[PDB]
């Protein structure tokens, strides 16, 4: 006997799977009972979530709008076309000069799809070094030669670094490397770089060594959409990105590519990039993701989002100024985007130690490498998540006070117990000073609203 | 001025984005107002959709449960661990002998992650030929040498075909190729193969040529979970799959791998496959997909799903017997799984011609290559989608009657106008016989229930 | 104190290095005191040896004639231009349609230089299987996947085989493989194939799969120059060869390439092949080799050489007919070129066993694989070497009598001692029946003249 | 009718091929009627030439001594074994710690055979930049990305350069590159570097980045054998070389490799390198070259050669001091080996201009790139060739006087006519000052003896 559709197919989640429903409720509480400062995280809208969780997940639409393998894509084509036309207008792109593919399952697939389109296997790539604030998908191998990233497995990568004293990108060392290594593709953008990017200088370097210029604006896509940072579309041939970070959308990827006549002969990125996504690398697109993304791109083009992105920068600046006013060191001594990079080596601490104690106070940050590392000696702190909950400068200055108290309690424990990780941990068990900070954090966290779900109806406190 | 969280973050989709909401509603109507026979499609449960569209999309959990880069994954780890333990028990796998990774964004990423883990670039791969019913990600290049699939771009592929008269896999020609070509990996499983797979014979071939044996059970994962077809876990080293087809879950991928002591020395797939998914190829996992997948795997282990998979096989058989009783030819003359492959060359027709007229009657099938093609000459028809709506043998025999009438009207149009596409199309405009079939289809379609959403609350008719 | 030029630089070899001079004298005696039947060996002229051992070894002439890096190549250019113009006329090639590069250090470098010119790394190549009578540089890997040949290391190779019963090339199986594997280059020619090649059929196959057609005529270059076998220049794009085999020249290589307009648009092999030899792969050319080769190409274009090549075929035929008249089996039951392939499996023997006993009678042959091998079960016997010493059919029929007696004594030893290699060897020590054959061989060998050096002045008997 | 062996095989070269014999005679005159200063050239002994031009060219000996495919190698094995034992003692190598393979056809094949043995395709290599005085086979691609050298085609190369002001190897920039690029092999040695190599520093860099260390001592092999320069065997894992330069032997190659226990576990280079030479890359060895090489290695181990190598260094120093005493600039301001690198940019001249006028005075040098080039602006002048003819410091100081007059006439011509090549050439036609230098050169050249052949018996003046 088969179960009727009503029993298995229409019954709500809370009845079909109590375990998963209960676990999702605890995650919802965890997301609003603490302080989330992961620079790559955000809280998306309930409207995006509704499109994400819809019947759009049932449709196979292999191919592109108007050129699908299967029939019955009358509305999938309208949703995708709306999504890519919104993607272009959200970043103020003329359709005669720019095209976009909104089918990458995520940012990492978007980057590897861009590589396949414009490069052959073992072609040379240059990207920002991980320790300097770069990303894996830009190329990464260890000191022993172990090719960690797939970019360094199927292509030959070589990283350019920041100045080992100022923390800024060494554009003179970048040009020197690009002329020796002769990369076929140069990647700009990063995950923990607290300054803006000189895309015009990257263009001069790229032109000098005959390389294509790609920008991975994943972290700052929201700021780019609101024109709160430099636009890579003015100088790069290809722009890839995620959509779930500062853009505040679903987990997905996009690949922007130049179209039309080349500057002082027509660009031919469109077909290569479309073909790389499908049929080369990916199968059917996740239409529910594309529907949710179309919602996020319309929200990203609204005046409220421009104020949000402007607030994100002001909150990261206010947090950084508050930390430096307490004697703490920041890489480059400030920020021009959504995050600050906090150098903890001058304090005799490591990123892990501060990250672990902050997690025990429901303050979510991540240990991060700082220029001149040897054991990451810094923490990366981002503003988008809490800014999406309505926090402004005064609230972020209160976040700096919590971080101030967190590192102060981290030093007192290291002083009492030692600089040995094993010795350090012994000072966190039953520590009543942490529990008073955890409580001030939760109470401060619970004074703000939360997008995506209604707190009034959530199952846990 | 920033928009308050209530305005942008808590407002429902129907108000934030009327366009996308309206388009999703029409897709919902399209999904239940017609007859969906795409063998790779299904209608997932509302419980899966609720987990899919949740706050689980806000969390970055790069890494593995218990081995994450970031903190605050207390409940994400529980959701993922529950998902992998449910994946093992859904396929009756001993945890000491099998492991699974549930982070692949989709089926295509799962396969390429499996390749990266066990193979080096340019390693040789063998998979079922596309024209013989294989998949792109198993390897595909054109006759001009143009490497279409990424599997044939970063690896060296060579396809094995079916017997050009029986339509069955030529296992003697497979062994001959595997001994000449000496592949490092042999892939079994396909997208349009209507018979079961002799995994024991594939093991003999793999052992003879010293190759790893992988099975892509994407299409028949639901049947494998219910033990309605041969289990590849008894003879394959790695088993990859999608989760949104016969498994009736969300759009995602899984990679099963052997662990523990080797048969007549311990398997070492676990770390390679996990490392290939992250940090090599993918970034943060889509936790909402994993939550939705964990729900689907519990539904897949229920007695109702076991009856569903048995019904899928009975419906495809009943549909095939009905088509052969009307004089239509099927590849291999029947089916042992969820689909039938309908050879239309004996009728003087092409798959496209039949697919186009069926699309106008809201009958969704896909043109498909048939063994001995030179313009695909067949159509692939699947049972999972309509079977999930409660259709049984009698209903699928009525579906064959609709297909019978559809091809009968396709021959009458070709007879009157010709084999010229322009002339053929001319016979579909204002054709009243099609409108009588479409009307008979919709009315027949509207007599069944629908999973994922409640039809009583939908916006369109 | 430096040694004067007279002491170190002008003193003959017999005084400077007694060891090496004495060893060269013993090699000279070994070359004329026995019967040399290695199909790839020959005895070159004293004129070739004089040019080989000349002051031409002192000059660096990197580049091509008229486009050298260094000066002082006034006469090197004249020698090389004369060498390549003689190479074209020796093979009856119109200079408007064919070009040649005479700088490959040997045949193996010539083949790999041709590959580099027309192929990118990992491009697919097809060549005659080693066991079917092919060559390493055409591609070879073991059954375990060990890439033996550099052709299979830097390119992807796949061998085509002969019919496992007739011993002829399976052109239908060749076409089948070329259409599945889609090689970018197809290689014809071999080392132990006793029949001619259907180059027109190779052209049809190459055209069908869109591949370039190369012929490695190393073994039969002398027969091609005298037009005693099929000419590959009528159907192949590139022809590579050694010059020290049937061509009877020095150890070197040549690469012939098509020039001018393509048949029913102009060929562009010239610059790629010239560039691949230098500066890509090789350094300075061995001018002494090129001078010696120019001598050999003039000798190859003389009427005496055409009679020699015609005699080589007649001697190999007479030897084969004599062996088959004694009940011995030959692959394909005869020969159309310079060698016979003697299948010893019907006798219960292996090639090694016959080769070892023949070497003890100063009869030089080589064990060779025969179609359908599992321990090579055949011996390869060639005619050029002894034919260059003036032997005709009657003498080669006497060689068959010696081979007849050699295998008869090989069977008597296997009968008395056993089919175990260890047991077999025990029957060769102090065996007086071998010593009577060795003596008849030396006495028969010493009844003919020898090129390259004067036997009257040689140091040993 | 076949030609008897006496007619074609025993007739001397002067009768069989008058053209080639006449051209070889003119080359002999050219070699002794002028001044040869190509740093890569030398005049080998008549004993080497006699072994080079012998019956040793008739024998196929594929494999290794004692492990041959064919029989009848009793004396070829003795010649090769003597050659490898002489190679080891010529460079004072303990046979338990070092092995050598003497089958590379030339230096370029020796290097690529070493790469294949220890590296996989696309493995990273670092070598001295071509403009800084490196060699093609160490890696070379143009600024457009065009991979010129085969080393940069089948492997990924990156060159290290000299200091752009001192002209010395920048070992700090070498270590920086090796730690960024992470090469699997580092190559030391060059073609136009006038100083010695700090192999101990290369070992520190190699050990720091986990790379193998190879030295291409081709140019200075004679000086290494006489211990007149630093020995790379003390710090390198593999040492490759030519044998026809300062070693004063035939055109061939050798690959030295470490064996036995590793320094503070046993080296495994022996089998890989031997297998790479055969059967991977090369076919049958050129036994005549190995015989000639064995002769040269015995001459290289004689006290006369030790004095020769000491004289080569003294002559290059005396020539360099004479040029600097006339106000000419040398890279690094001197020399520690066999050559000087003459910077002509301070004179307003190019290397080509000086090379062309020197070629018209029968002074053979080569234009060469100098550190900081943008049209090579220097000339490379070597001492081995003329030193082998008995020239000492006083004679090389007279060579500098000729070079002084040559460049003085080059400036006088540039002054009168201009820096336009057409105008410059116009000053060399009927120029009586050049004819007075040519006459002074020939008469000076004809006052010295010549190795390889007896001048008393030569056909031309
Ligand atoms: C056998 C098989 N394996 C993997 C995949 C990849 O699934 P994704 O779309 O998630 O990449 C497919 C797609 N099947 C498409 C079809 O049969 O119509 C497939 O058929
Ligand atoms: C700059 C950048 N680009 C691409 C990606 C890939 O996104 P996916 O995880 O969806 O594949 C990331 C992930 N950034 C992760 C972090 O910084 O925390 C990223 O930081
Ligand atoms: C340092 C070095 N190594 C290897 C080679 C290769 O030698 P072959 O020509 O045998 O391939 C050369 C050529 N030296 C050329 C020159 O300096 O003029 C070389 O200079
Ligand atoms: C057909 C063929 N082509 C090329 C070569 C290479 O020649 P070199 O050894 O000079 O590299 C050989 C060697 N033939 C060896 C044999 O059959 O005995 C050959 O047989």
């Amino acid at each position: 006997h088969m179960d009727p559709v009503s029993v298995w197919g229409n019954t709500p989640l809370a009845t079909v799977d109590p375990e998963i429903h209960d676990l999702i409720e605890k995650e919802k509480r965890r997301q609003c009972r603490g302080i989330e400062l992961i620079a790559s995280e955000n809280f998306t809208s309930f409207a995006v979530i509704e499109a994400l969780g819809s019947a759009l997940t049932n449709k196979y639409s292999e191919g592109m709008p108007g050129n699908r393998y299967y029939g019955g894509n009358e509305y999938i084509d309208q949703i995708e076309n709306l999504c890519r036309s919104r993607a272009l207008q959200a970043f103020h792109l003329d359709a005669q000069s720019w095209g976009v593919n909104v089918q990458p399952y995520s940012g990492s697939p978007a980057n590897f799809a861009a590589y396949t389109a414009v490069l052959n296997p073992h072609d040379r790539i240059m990207g920002l070094d991980l320790r300097s604030g770069g990303h894996l998908t830009h190329g990464y191998y260890t000191s022993g030669g172990k090719k960690i990233s797939a970019t360094s497995i199927y292509f030959e990568s070589l990283p350019y670094k920041v100045n080992s004293t100022t923390g800024y990108i060494d554009y003179d060392r970048l040009e020197e490397k690009a002329l020796d290594f002769r990369p076929k593709l140069i990647i700009c953008g990063g995950s923990a770089y607290p300054r803006d990017w000189d895309y015009k200088r990257f263009r001069e370097v790229a032109d000098k060594c005959g390389a294509l210029l790609l920008c991975d604006m994943a972290h700052t896509s929201g700021l780019v959409a609101a024109q709160e940072v430099n636009s890579p579309f003015e100088y790069c041939d290809i722009v890839t990105t995620t959509t779930h970070k500062s853009l505040r959308g679903p987990r997905a990827g996009m690949i922007f590519y130049r179209k039309g006549p080349k500057p002082p002969a027509v660009y031919d990125f469109e077909d290569k990039i479309n073909f790389a996504v499908f049929p080369s690398l990916q199968g059917g697109p996740h239409n529910h993701q594309i529907g949710a993304l179309a919602v996020a791109l319309k929200q990203a083009a609204s005046p409220g989002f421009k104020a949000y992105a402007k607030q994100v920068k002001a909150n990261a600046v206010a947090l950084g100024k508050y930390l430096m006013g307490k004697g703490y060191s920041l890489v480059t001594g400030g920020t021009e985007n959504h995050l600050v990079l906090w150098d903890l080596r001058p304090l005799g601490l490591t990123g892990y130690k501060v990250e672990k104690l902050c997690d025990l106070c429901n303050i979510t940050v991540n240990k991060n490498a700082v220029f001149g590392d040897s054991a990451p000696g810094g923490v990366r702190i981002g503003a988008p998540a809490m800014t999406s909950r309505g926090l402004v400068e005064k609230d972020f200055e209160q976040i700096g006070e919590f971080l101030h108290r967190a590192v102060t309690l981290t030093l007192e424990i290291q002083k009492e117990h030692g600089k040995l990780l094993k010795d350090f941990n012994k000072g966190l068990v039953n520590n009543k000073a942490i529990e008073d900070l955890k409580a001030d954090v939760e109470k401060f966290s619970a004074l703000f609203d939360m997008p995506g779900f209604l707190v009034s109806e959530m199952k846990y406190k």
